């Protein structure tokens, strides 16, 4: 779809704060004519979905100060360094909640800020579980769950999970546990 | 138990579009840490819904990803309207759609870590083709879309765009006969 494409003119790293970088770009639109676009510079992330024997899915509660909110979430975190985000994985898992999967399935990369930031989140399921214990880092604080699916399909329809990430996590896993994504 | 207190707020970078808030908090530890996230006005996101049983999407370009997306239409809340008013001109400006009939499903927040972002999504029925009036900058162009067929793209790693994966994903529910 070539003629939708905007064509980057120039490009600069207008602020750095303290944990943000914001990118300016001039680019060359469709109609020939230059326009200015802004989007946050962001390392990628990955999520799992960590499915246990019991049939449940281990999840956080987590306190987002961008939204002054408790969230329900599947755990996750940032990609360091280029790291293949597999590896990304496996330690947000052994991190936030202390376990360690020997089965991981890769199943979608997501952009859940496609008008103002680069951020892709690689989606993975993590299945035959082993429990160790949670590591939490400087400034993260975190509470672990266990949810029965179905009960997080419920949470998902009255409002409850409304996490991006965490809630295509539930519709995927919804998918996954009626056989029709498998 | 979790919740972290205000100590002091700051608006430290308004560019172009973005508007960024630097806050000090006092976490459950006690202890005092920075947080920074994206003021945002929310936002609006619509799946319309045609007689014929197909859905009104849009492909547009986002160069923050440096893609062209298969959307739902969608826009930016103006001066605290209430989501429904951004949905019902969005859907006009951005498709060329009217709908009489309107319903809130669920609102989403895309970017917990860094944005107070939310997303109000509506499903719209009723259809009535008028066109399209683009704002500045705006180059949409729109296709129709059988929900079958969305699923199978969202399967495939083709709808990518969180908010239109929601959407599809709870129009696949409303079809199926499970969430009405």
């Amino acid at each position: 779809m070539k003629h939708l494409e905007e064509k980057t003119l120039s490009t600069r790293q207008i602020f750095k704060g303290r944990y943000l970088k914001i990118e300016q770009d001039q680019v060359q639109a469709p109609d020939g004519r230059t326009y200015t676009r802004e989007y946050i510079l962001h390392p990628g992330a990955a999520m799992m979905i960590p499915l246990l024997p019991n049939g449940n899915v281990v999840m956080i509660h987590q306190y987002r100060h961008a939204v002054k909110k408790v969230f329900l979430e599947f755990p996750a975190g940032k990609r360091d360094h280029n790291e293949e985000t597999l590896l990304t994985a496996k330690r947000e898992l052994l991190e936030e909640t202390g376990y360690e999967a020997k089965d991981w399935k890769f199943l979608t990369t997501i952009h859940p800020v496609i008008g103002y930031s680069n951020e892709h989140i690689d989606l993975y399921l993590a299945r035959d579980l082993t429990h160790l214990e949670q590591r939490l880092d400087q400034g993260e604080f975190i509470e672990v769950v266990e949810v029965k699916p179905a009960d997080l399909m419920q949470l998902v329809l009255e409002g409850k999970v409304s996490d991006v990430k965490t809630q295509i996590g539930a519709f995927w896993l919804d998918k996954f546990l009626r056989g029709e994504w498998n």
